[PDB]
């Protein structure tokens, strides 16, 4: 349906946790039986104002979005917000559990379809904030599709970036520098991440290279990492990396925000590349 009621959701599992909610693997069965389809619900686990009327917000943008690349809003129940379930989870694991199958081709397939998910929530005026490997989902071995709108915001009419009053709560090697120094946030912020996680992509994840492992071999932590970054210091080009995606990593990473490719521009080179490979 669009409304799930309550009494028929069952709890399996849990799926994920972060803020102050939580996502869980549940069968909607109405009959009782166990043949019920599987749903992903999320719910808030804090009574308070702000954080039901983020919440609130979260539902009527998920909503709103119809893309392949973008995970399935379902429905509501009466307080809980349901999607489909991806039994693959996330790309993070997939990438570190299925690295010798995986060739560039496929990376760079992943790349675009990322991208192109992007491009829309860009068109939609929003901007994601965590995009990160941990967040995007595996719809199959060749489809993927961005997840956790928990942070995510809709920029207004006037105004192309939004500054957040409180610090974040997320791994900081993911943020852009006018994040870091200044809570600003932006499409352009999200193309930066986007720039990590193609990181991600090209070292399937792997702990050992990881953006924290590698900035701490460079060397208040937050403030180093700003340092490094405005040095120029920059993540090095995955363990055989194609050179051609080590360049659009460093587009990612300009200094400035405009100087930043953007989602629409990043894609067809992703395709070339992909068809190229
Ligand atoms: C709770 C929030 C901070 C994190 S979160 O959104 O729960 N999250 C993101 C994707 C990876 C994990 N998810 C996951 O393993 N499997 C899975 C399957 N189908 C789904 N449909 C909708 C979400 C979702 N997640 C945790």
């Amino acid at each position: 349906p669009t409304i799930f009621e309550e009494r028929h959701l069952k709890y399996i599992s849990q799926l994920g946790k972060g803020n102050f909610g939580s996502v869980e693997l549940c069968r909607y069965d109405p009959l009782g039986d166990n043949t019920g389809a599987l749903v992903a619900v999320k719910q808030l686990q804090h009574s308070g104002p702000d954080q039901q009327r983020d919440f609130q917000r979260e539902i009527q943008i998920l909503k709103a979005l119809h893309s392949d690349f973008i995970v399935k809003y379902r429905g509501v129940s009466y307080l809980r917000l349901v999607m489909e379930y991806l039994p693959s989870g996330c790309l993070r694991d997939f990438l570190q559990r299925h690295r010798a199958r995986l060739d560039a081709s496929r990376l760079l397939l992943y790349s675009s379809q990322i991208c192109k998910g992007m491009e829309y929530l860009g068109s939609r005026r929003c901007v994601h904030r965590d995009l990160a490997a941990r967040n995007i989902l595996v719809e199959s071995e060749a489809h993927v599709k961005i997840a956790d709108f928990g942070l995510a915001k809709l920029l207004p009419l006037d105004k192309d970036y939004y500054v957040v009053r409180e610090p974040g709560q997320s791994p900081i090697f993911w943020y852009a520098p006018e994040s870091l120094s200044d809570n600003i946030f932006s499409r352009q912020s999200d193309v930066w991440s986007f720039g990590v996680v193609l990181y991600e992509l090209f070292t399937y994840c792997d702990k050992s290279c990881s953006p924290s492992a590698e900035f701490l071999r460079m060397m208040p932590a937050l403030s180093r990492l700003l340092e490094l970054l405005e040095e120029g210091q920059r993540l090095p080009a995955p363990p055989a990396c194609p050179a051609e995606v080590h360049e659009l990593m460093k587009l990612c990473w300009a200094p400035s925000p405009q100087d930043r490719p953007s989602f629409s521009a990043l894609g067809p080179q992703l395709d070339m590349l992909w068809s190229g490979s």
